[PDB]
């Protein structure tokens, strides 16, 4: 308590002191919704010196789930129903309300489809066991942190030979996003690596970025002091002209990552080029079930026709710029006007990890 406040004040003073002698403006990016929550909750952007910026990358797996996949899942529900098949669709609570030009999962539910909100894929497994006569499918988004438990449940279902347990895989990888943002402009000279994701892929998983682009990195937890320390460290590393990755979250992250989880994920999933809503196609950034485990993917059972020309976002939504770290929600003309948690225009406002929802949640009036 008193200690945390003491450290925070001292860290901000060091940041100010180091920043004074910066050539120009330094941009530090994070790609983790919880880091954004911490940053905004504690007003860290205002505390920083004018020449130090914290950029919010695409750290929301729900926000970037493609419209085509949500719509496709919806079309599979309809095609299965016309065949007399009662499918039970599970989804996280925020994904449940993600908008698309053809409606959300919640809209589908109001039509009488069996759509259920779950806390995790373990609930899907339980529901599958509760309804052996019904197909149970989890629309499954998520970065490495969420993919790990999905792989774990699949391994359990595989051992049991559960045949009514499926997923619609829309899992994504974080490092590739960081690479694309860099090549596509988005300027930043340091990275705060996500803590949870790092727990799975370890320091090892981010190294290629430092080796390929020379960008310094600090793996950090979510306390405001973890974020402040990371910022202080990246500034020093930058000024000192060094390209290294420092693990400030060793209590939860091993250099090698969680090898057990990594192996479990690779056992069922294969990395493919994948779409990221409002951002385009990122090569080798998505995960799909391997050919050997195709029976677990619902698309292996139903083929549907997603209509063409479906726009990624509703008119005026700047979620594209926001996910790129090129604009803050306050830069969006719909923010708090036509777009709010009650009536969201874009995915950035619905998602729990969404920068726009985070800005709203903390009453950012800016
Ligand atoms: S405030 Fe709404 S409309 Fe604007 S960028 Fe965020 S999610 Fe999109």
């Amino acid at each position: 308590a008193y200690r945390s406040r003491e450290v925070a004040m001292k860290l901000v003073e060091k940041i100010r002191e180091e920043a004074k002698t910066l050539d120009g403006e330094i941009r530090i990016m994070h790609v983790c919704g919880t880091h954004e929550d911490t940053v905004t909750r504690h007003g860290i952007r205002s505390l920083l010196p004018e020449n130090v910026k914290v950029v919010s990358g695409p750290g929301c797996p729900v926000c970037i789930t493609p419209v085509e996949d949500i719509v496709a899942m919806q079309l599979i529900m309809r095609k299965a129903r016309e065949e007399g098949e009662e499918i039970i669709l599970t989804t996280f609570g925020d994904m449940y309300k993600i908008p698309t030009p053809m409606g959300s999962f919640a809209d589908l539910k109001s039509e009488g489809f069996d759509v259920r909100i779950v806390y995790g894929i373990f609930d899907t497994y339980r529901i599958a066991k509760e309804n052996p006569d019904k197909t149970v499918v989890h629309f499954s988004p998520g970065f490495e942190t969420t993919t790990a438990p999905a792989a774990g449940m699949l391994n359990v279902a595989a051992q049991e030979e559960l045949e009514n347990f499926k997923i619609y895989s829309v899992h994504r990888l974080t490092p590739p996003a960081v690479e694309v943002l860099l090549k596509q402009g988005t300027v930043f000279q340091g990275l705060i690596a996500p803590g949870h994701v790092s727990t799975i892929i370890g320091v090892k998983g981010w190294e290629y970025l430092t080796e390929k682009y020379g960008i310094p990195q600090v793996v950090a937890g979510f306390e405001p002091n973890d974020v402040l320390m990371a910022i202080l460290m990246l500034i020093r590393m930058y000024k000192e002209g060094e390209a290294r990755i420092i693990n400030e979250y060793e209590r939860a992250v091993k250099y090698e990552g969680n090898v057990v989880a990594q192996k479990m994920i690779d056992k069922f999933f294969e990395v493919v080029d994948a779409k990221w809503r409002a951002l385009g196609v990122f090569p080798k950034s998505g995960l799909e079930l391997r050919k050997e485990w195709k029976d677990f993917e619902i698309r292996s059972f139903y083929k549907v026709e997603v209509p063409k020309n479906l726009p990624d976002l509703e008119k005026g939504c700047r979620c594209g710029a926001v996910l790129r770290g090129l604009a803050l929600p306050t830069d969006c003309p719909l923010f708090g006007k036509t777009c709010t948690p009650r009536h969201p225009v874009g995915p950035c406002m619905v998602s729990y990890e969404g920068t726009c929802q985070i800005f709203y949640k903390y009453g950012v009036l800016f």
